[PDB]
């Protein structure tokens, strides 16, 4: 009976950002291995998946995971030892039958998704195959374009700037083993700029700069001119632009509307719903823009009704706390034309097999699907083995600065290599949300 | 060094109908073992794969297939020799490039197809695994809705109606245990009613019934008093109806118009592509059907634009001599609105690589995939697996009396034995093209 | 103590015909593994052995095979794990004192034939020897003369004909392969005449037509007409006919006579056992007869001596309803001269030990034993590895069409493939009980 | 002979920052393996050994580290396949002398590192024990004191301030797992004082803070508030602070001086080595001070005497570029009495063989030896193993928030949870330089 689970154990580790998060170990009777470890986030007053917390400000201003380790050591492990390190769908559906509560709260989430993880790496470990192989089986070839974070804004600013993230994408490379040096080469142009400008160059959590520019326009226009520096072309033979504006912040609920006077200053706009599309519109057609996340509230749905009708042929919309990684919303969007693509979340749902479930259901529709990581990171490399796995084409990885971030980038270029002429790259053409 | 390839062996056989075939069989250093052997299929005047042919008139009538057996036992076994079994993908585009032309011709597309196959099936014994598991990963869960022929005509019978032939669909259902008891209820209680008429009841290719019915007003009506008599309704809580039309065998290439004069009497109809539309939409408003197969000449691109925009919301189009399997087809088709479906036929294109590949592009579309059997057939099981491994919700693969029929819905049992509590069966939810 | 078997289940599947069957699986503790699965067929108001059907007419017209699963399942399995796969005898000794009733009917014969092949199998497995080779030792080389049906009669016709089957065998050929295309040459020459006088081309159960012919003699002078069509020569040195007559069908009982009007017109002969004799006679003097199976009804004993004085030293005359696999009827045959030669049917008796005791005590009395095919058929080989197994020279394995029938005919030639330069084919040299 | 080593491969991939380094993979006939990726640091002006890099700058600026990666695969491999993977003195003894120069520059240290690294990581695959255990022997027990950056200055920062960064140390702890807990304590408690004050909480290559102090004082005072404000003491009972001077940069060659105005105004010190002594010793009077690094110049051998002599007996003195990790340097200094601690610098040398070397001569001499980091880092972990396989009671490894340092700080949370009740942490203990 060598394939027998024989034991899970769990114990408390950090996170990048220094705060407590979660680690598990798996055994089988042969002695085949797998850890798996949890990246950290938490949310309220919205149907994503609870993490425990210990609550004890004695230790770690009451941010400590020991009641999850306690779950898993002295309740899940009990249940899980004698099933096959194969049975996944059976493993993942006893783990929600034992909870038994609608958004994971008696167990947590964050204990139930790394022994998710960790069963799934002992598997992998037992059959002797790579885990993108274990994943998706055998048409696992398509290497995904990156967004990288450069400039940071809003809340996580000082700055004149209403949008929370700027990035780039280095959509004309041939290879993403010379795209990934098309990403690095700008990343150290945009460094010698501001420096001549007398600027900050430290870091944020995402591993990208956070400068005192004059406004909204100025970061952009900084972005373009670094581009220029490092020596390549600027729209779909070369390099392209995307934002994350993070929308739902800098929206009155009791006046319905957008005012930028929150990130800006007295003199910024008030805008409705059809000031804002109109305001997005101006911004598409004066620079190099390819996608757009969020851009509207999480409930503004007739706005999203008005935004897809006016930009979705032209440009990618994406979806993010709008949808949390959950099914019933999707739908919903998808009945309704609300988005073209999503972005997934392991963390947000809690099990492997309901993320692989939303990934499959989007793809029908014909949206994309983007994987992305979170704030706080961990050494695990688990997400760059999903985007390969599915043939997906897209991933949100971070910045070309912290090792958090870093190793992602380093995993993609050994599959890269592992793959050989097998090896594909897509550039442009990953986009069939658009193209259509 | 356990998984490297030791013999590659093949030999002639014999399909049902009583031809020439070719089968292939497969070891490794450890003695895990595969065979594969061939359906029977080639076609002239659109860009199938070739099938090799001895033309030696005295064996056979020159049917034979020992030039094959020769191409792969003389000079594919010594290319692939040497090779780990669970490269499928590099196996796959050698063979493809040792052939050297586009359309297969010079080893034969049967020779090429047998051994593609045997080495997926070695595969999943040297790993001790089911093959589905093996083809598609550990995401793997839902069992096929089945489209099961009834009745004939066309080039397929001497009574007096154009269509090729008729099918029914199960889609009221709980589970494909019990939408297979409803398919054979049906077929017994049709039998019944043609003795009854004095009407003939041995069988044709597929093992259904082929009677000198008056038109195709009595060929409805007559499986309509079948499904009362059993005990079931028609429509979207029951069963449902579907058509295939052989269309291109009664267009007209030099008047340029649909004459059913071909297979009817006389005294039939002349139809322009406009009166095409108009005719089909007439029996959707009178019966319960759900799907239609090549109902335009394969050249009518302006015709199947019309029928599309004029039905394409209301019921599955279905194009099979229109795409022949072939990637730069369904592409065009995608750009140009030209349907909303395909049918997969694995000895039309020649590998399993090429094969996912097709099904993975009409899913980013909003396609349905279904896969499909030739006339001539053999005991082999292998496209009842390619259903599962990609969670595609359809497979067309005959009547309920021939074994060369009964053996792909028998593996289809056993499949849902092993899925146990985690197995789906979505019935009238697999239509995702529509419904929306 | 890896050769002890760990378990043995069963479920519910589908023959040809669309008729509930059933199979069984047996694993060893070292995991060798065989499936068996049962041929359809009942009788009754003989000593056959006995079928379970379930009676709910709720399923299936009452045909289903639940009762027999939970047979399997809950009774049997129980006590045959902790056996030697291997103590096959001791096995099968075990279930009929088990079942304690004379005809097999507590348990039913499709629960404990199942059990009974595919125990066989799994101990094949486990020591790694084909299936032959397991059964029979080391002469196993004579590969079996065919004989292959081709048009129908009497209850499975519309025809004015009264005996049930035609066959052809080609006793001349130097080969079982060049056999198998004399054999295939003849079925597609037949189609081209039928299609020449507008007759029906379509197939029944075994695969051959059903035509209206204007009688017995246009039938057999039609198959002659294909033969030369073919290319070949008709008597010893080519191809031979045989007969089929059930003649326990047109037989009245209180009459006691043979009476030719209930297949043909009013105008058909009555006959006594005499002129039954002396009409079986005429035909044989008019045609390149070789075999004539039944003949005479179940209880014409006194017939049955007077046909084998009269024919038996010229033909072979052969017992299916009269013995019915049965050694007691057997013994009392060989004691009164009441035939030459015997048809098997593993499923009349139920298990491989009592099928194998039958075929030897033929075999020393100078009969011959004459394997067979039931009606409703499965994707089964067995039959095909006893008839090497044994070296008893001629086999009944239907016709040249469906795949039910066609699997045996590819399985023979891969025997032939194996056993090399000491595979051994006699033709007419077969016939020992003639020849004498 | 399952223990040779039969494959040995290199490849290019990123560090932190985002500069080209250097990967190895090595591997057993057993199919052992292990994995080895080099930190990225080289300095000119002294005798560290040298990286070898592409002059090439149209790559990376030329940083690219192609012709390394070939020396790797073209020469080093066919020297190395063919030993047993136990013996690693023999085979970094065979490295050197293949290279033949002194300074490691015909192959590069960064090349022969790698390849060093991954043969002690098979070796402990091989024999299926922790790498503590197999560097060290069966005696390893001690779990090491951490010092842990928080402040920069000098070339590191804006602010007018000389020395280089500042550290603490939790000495008055009683496990490793609640001196890390006081570490994030106090790094969380002093963020909140920086925002409170209006300045900067972006973070540096290292992960600490570089807000625009007044000078010295104000950053030490700012430090001795969060410790305050976390709650715990200053001193031998709680937590001790740490400096580093790079004294060489202010250092003047020509005028033989230290001079202040090259990181300070214009008004600031010109001090002679007497006058840096009666400094130093004038913040050690005033504060907590417990370690200093590189306090005089790199050739101010003179001053170390009278630093080590008027300092020596309360506080570590610890040499870094004043001996490069080199023997020769280390030797000279134990002669003529001028410090009592060494930094280790993994890559300065180049071997395992010779690292281990430099550990063991200072224990004899009575200094402690401190293993330490990189700027450009990885996410390897293997100097954690270092520290724990020596006994030696320090490691140097940065701050608490980004993952290049947090992995170090993880794996001895692990070490600790495996050595359960036999673990050790010395705390104030460790400083058996001191104390006597």
């Amino acid at each position: 009976h060598m394939s027998i689970i024989t034991d899970v154990y769990a114990r408390e580790v950090l996170d990048s950002r220094g705060n407590p998060t979660l680690e598990v170990e798996v055994y089988t009777e042969s002695g085949a291995f797998g850890r798996g470890m949890v990246p950290s986030g938490a949310s309220t007053g919205e149907h994503e998946a609870v993490e425990l917390r210990d609550g004890d400000k004695s230790r770690y201003l009451g941010l400590g995971t020991q009641k999850a380790v306690d779950n898993v050591n002295n309740i899940i492990a009990e249940a899980i030892i004698g099933y096959d390190v194969r049975d996944q769908q059976a493993i993942d559906r006893a783990m929600i039958a034992l909870d038994g509560t609608p958004n994971k709260g008696k167990l947590g989430a964050n204990a139930i998704l790394g022994v998710s993880i960790a069963v799934a790496r002992a598997a992998a470990d037992y059959l002797e195959v790579p885990l993108y192989t274990y994943l998706g089986g055998f048409n696992t070839k398509v290497l995904p374009t990156p967004m990288m974070n450069i400039i940071n804004g809003g809340s996580h600013s000082d700055a004149p700037i209403a949008f929370q993230e700027f990035m780039i994408m280095p959509v004309g490379a041939p290879t993403f083993k010379e795209g990934l040096r098309w990403g690095a080469e700008v990343f150290h142009a945009l460094k010698k700029i501001l420096k001549e400008r007398g600027l900050v160059t430290a870091v944020g959590d995402e591993g990208g700069f956070a400068p005192k520019f004059e406004g909204t326009e100025d970061g952009v226009e900084t972005i373009l001119k670094a581009i220029e520096a490092a020596g390549y072309e600027a729209g779909e033979n070369g390099i392209m632009i995307g934002f994350d504006c993070a929308s739902s912040e800098f929206y009155d609920k009791e006046r319905k509307v957008y005012d930028y006077t929150k990130f800006e200053g007295e003199g910024a706009a008030v805008r409705t719903s059809a000031e804002q599309v109109d305001y997005l519109e101006e911004l598409v057609n004066k620079y190099p823009i390819i996608t757009i996340e969020d851009g509207m509230d999480e409930n503004d749905w007739d706005g999203w009704k008005v935004l897809t009708e006016r930009l979705g042929k032209r440009v990618q919309l994406v979806g993010d706390d709008f949808f949390v990684t959950n099914t019933e919303y999707l739908a919903r969007g998808i009945k309704e034309n609300a988005a073209n693509s999503i972005l997934i979340k392991v963390n947000q749902i809690g099990t492997l097999t309901e993320t692989f479930e939303a990934i499959e259901m989007a793809k029908e529709a014909g949206y994309t699907a983007v994987v992305s990581h979170r704030s706080g990171e961990t050494e695990d490399s688990t997400i760059a083995d999903i985007a390969v796995a599915t043939n997906a084409g897209q991933i949100k990885t971070g910045s070309l600065s912290r090792t958090d971030r870093i190793a992602k980038y380093n995993q993609l270029l050994r599959i890269e290599d592992q793959l050989g002429e097998v090896a594909q790259y897509k550039g442009i053409k990953s986009f069939y949300n658009l193209k259509k």
